């Protein structure tokens, strides 16, 4: 019951340039309205609601890139591990300026997809804006099969502990994870390293947290309306419930990467390391409207086992480092008793250049070696 | 009435599946909002605070406080006062850092909030701390000085600025054109100028065109098809015009340097300019706000379209400064400007051809 | 000077909106570039002048 829109209808029916239908000037009121609405919101007209598995297509490729906006702007959320735009040179919290010649100024996230979506075998030109940098940077890319293994497991030399690398929850990361903790039965302890992964499926994001959470709510999922809430609870079939484990995240971590990342820490199950996650934590769904139209809107957000929200805010690690290279290799000629007067005599992996160029992973391991220093204590 | 029925359908499924709880008044404004926004590049919904902006915009005043500001090194700092307001009687200074307005820290703030503090209605009070130093000022009406026009060092030649069409452009215009009556020529300065109202677009050109027309324009079929023909009054006909555009001009920018271009009254001189070829009209509906509608095309004398395209200049050069080795525009402003310079050569040029024809 | 340093907007990428002497010899010489466009200048003023 609100006049105001039919004045407005009626005044643009009659003023404007051209002459538009009414059924026009709905579509443009309806894709208006969910444009300022919500940000992860499209009007589904009768042709994308039924095509709605391709953009016209039979070939599907793509960058690589995992598109966001915060700051009112585009941003890249984190280039995928080994994808072109990765090799590219694309770098997280990039803000996307133009897609070929296409300005993103006023581009739904939705839209910027489909313009990066392609034959994975052409080329595509994005602009980008970076903090540090005078101009804007221009990539041209070319599209290939974003297909390749999401996980690895490598063990850390002259440690116990194993390094396990999942670069998006890709579909394949509860099986790869559980067979490379399988492959190393001797192991004392996981770096879980999330940085840079943008999220994926949440049937991994569950999957992989029940190998480590015996108990309890793994996430939840709650909007408006207080029925159809739900809440994915663990299952009693978890292994390695006692294994210490130690998370890296960092800006690139969203979504399923936030889900299994605070599910563990709010259940006390493993230590954060890192730095402040994205924050993408909001489920979209398709509602058919009209006859064979569709709109797609926000219907509930991820709220963690602590009733937090992962939307806006993200994760806060619980050990925050900066990335950086580990401080010294020594820097002196320090005296010792070992060079004294007269002094009384004595009676595939993850090497240590690869941590010395990485205290965040270096944090990682220091918090697994306290880890099992209370281990020993406490079993005594 | 049924029609209507598919975004009454899209509002009623918001109503019932969105996320958070929204008003239906929240949503309407959300829709209208954006319907404006999706029909055109510069069709929108002016709020009661964009409304009186605009209005502000036209009027060439705003009762603010006197400051020109911005976020240069890091923090709010006046860049200049203008002359005859509150902050410049008062005496804040440029460079000046504002660390308070009232009692309120500008910190963490945005310059489009401290505009909103600063502004308000004349012979209100408002305190500034600024290092600290307190200033106690009334707040008044600022004059906003739409054109100004200063001789250039040392030639015959007039520097008209026109910053932005409003109300006062062909009246101070004018009236600098006969403050200056032994001028051999005028640079008209329209870089940077977003446009404005249309009626001083026309009024403008008309200033300077005995005959023809000056812009056209086309909504409806081709019945309405409003033309705007020279009233045949215009005082300065002969006299050498040097036009500066660049990429910010736009709108009546590019009417009045598309006016003089097809006429061939003036030279355009500077870059390819934004290219607004519309005519947007603003219809109020409340009390204090308004809808702004893209209403017609226009069209240059030539009947050649700018929409999208832009005002290709006659001479090419783009910013830069002068090469050179072994109240009035000093040669040290004119280094700094290349297309200033190469503005005035065309007038030298243009004041040479003509002697050549007072001769036997 | 630099034949631009922008990537400036227009109307042509906005929302919804309605639609033997080379260059290269000109652009080292600012006296040559200068000369040119003062022949423009001169055409468009015999022109006016119909």
């Amino acid at each position: 019951m609100f006049s105001r829109f039919s004045n407005v209808v009626s005044e643009i029916e009659k003023k404007y340039v051209d002459k538009i239908s009414i059924s026009e000037i709905m579509t443009k009121a309806i894709e208006g309205l969910l444009s300022n609405l919500d940000a992860h919101s499209a009007y589904l007209n009768e042709k994308k609601f039924k095509e709605f598995q391709a953009q016209t297509e039979g070939e599907f490729g793509g960058l690589g890139i995992t598109v966001g906006m915060r700051d009112g702007v585009l941003t890249v959320i984190a280039p995928l591990e080994g994808t072109p735009a990765y090799k590219a040179g694309v770098k997280s919290g990039d803000n996307i300026l133009k897609i070929n010649n296409e300005s993103t100024l006023s581009m739904s996230i939705d839209d910027a997809i489909n313009l990066m979506r392609g034959k994975p075998k052409t080329p595509i030109q994005i602009t980008i804006v970076r903090k540090n940098e005078p101009k804007p940077l221009v990539f041209n890319i070319i599209r290939d099969i974003i297909k390749l293994p999401s996980v690895y497991v490598k063990k850390i030399k002259e440690t116990p502990y194993l390094y396990v690398r999942v670069s998006g929850f890709d579909k394949n990361v509860t099986k790869s994870v559980l067979e490379g903790l399988k492959a190393n039965p001797k192991a004392k302890g996981i770096v879980l390293d999330l940085r840079g992964n943008p999220g994926g499926l949440l049937n991994q994001a569950v999957g992989l947290s029940n190998l480590f959470i015996k108990e309890g709510v793994l996430v939840s999922q709650k909007g408006k309306n207080k029925e159809e809430s739900l809440e994915y609870k663990a299952n009693g079939r978890a292994p390695y419930t006692n294994l210490p484990i130690a998370v890296l995240v960092n800006g690139g971590s969203a979504s399923a990467s936030e889900i299994v990342a605070g599910a563990l820490q709010d259940h006390k199950r493993a230590v954060i390391i890192g730095e402040k996650t994205f924050g993408k934590g909001s489920v979209q769904m398709l509602l058919p409207v009209n006859k064979d139209e569709a709109i797609k809107i926000t219907t509930a957000r991820y709220y963690l086992p602590s009733g937090r929200t992962i939307q806006a805010k993200g994760i806060t690690p619980d050990i925050v480092i900066y990335p950086g290279k580990v401080p010294e290799n020594e820097n002196k000629f320090s005296l010792k008793e070992a060079d004294l007067k007269h002094h009384l005599e004595q009676e595939k992996e993850v090497t240590p250049k690869m941590i010395n160029d990485d205290i965040q992973l270096k944090t990682a391991i220091d918090s697994l070696k306290t880890w099992s220093i209370v281990d020993e204590k406490m079993d005594e």
